[PDB]
């Protein structure tokens, strides 16, 4: 019941640790990242029709979008090792219900990191973006919005599955 030891292991491809304290650790990535995509959300409080709002936000914007992909990057880094552990599974089933998952994830974090770095490109001009075209279904910067806010929820998926599992994964040796 609640005891930690992480240590010896430290740029492994992977990570060891107590299954009681992975739990927590993923635990805290989880609401880390719900704070990073609620910062999106509260500069992202109307349509980008509004140009006076908008530019009033542009700089501390891509902050939040730096901070989404931030605790996303974290978090990714902290569950593949996990992931990394299953590969030592009798079954090895559990890896590959835990990657299936994740692929959501990491799905979410590319197209992300592709809209982002291309707004940068265009060096954030709000003439590109709080200037947008009305029919834009390559509307890039909402597609950031709409998929950054379901992260969280995807993300919360390997979460569960691993917190529950995290006995599994992780042995702290036999205790009789």
């Amino acid at each position: 019941m609640g005891h930690h030891h992480h240590h010896h292991s430290h740029m492994d491809k992977r990570l060891f640790l107590d299954p009681d304290t992975a739990i927590e650790r993923l635990q805290r990535l989880q609401q880390a990242l719900e704070m990073g995509v609620s910062s999106l959300m509260a500069l992202v409080t109307t349509d980008w029709r509004c140009y006076g709002y908008m530019e009033r936000h542009i700089n501390e914007i891509r902050t939040a979008v730096d901070k989404v992909e931030l605790f996303l990057k974290e978090y990714l880094h902290f569950v593949k090792g996990a992931v990394a552990n299953a590969a030592c599974l009798p079954e090895l089933i559990l890896h590959n219900k835990m990657k299936r998952e994740l692929q959501r994830v990491e799905d979410s974090h590319q197209i992300l990191s592709q809209t982002s770095h291309d707004l940068n490109e265009c060096s954030w001009s709000l003439n590109i973006l709080a200037i947008n075209k009305p029919q834009n279904k390559c509307d890039d910067l909402d597609r950031f919005v709409m998929v950054a806010k379901t992260v969280p929820d995807d993300a919360k998926q390997l979460t569960t599955t691993i917190n529950t599992n995290a006995e599994a994964l992780f042995r702290p040796g036999p205790g009789s």
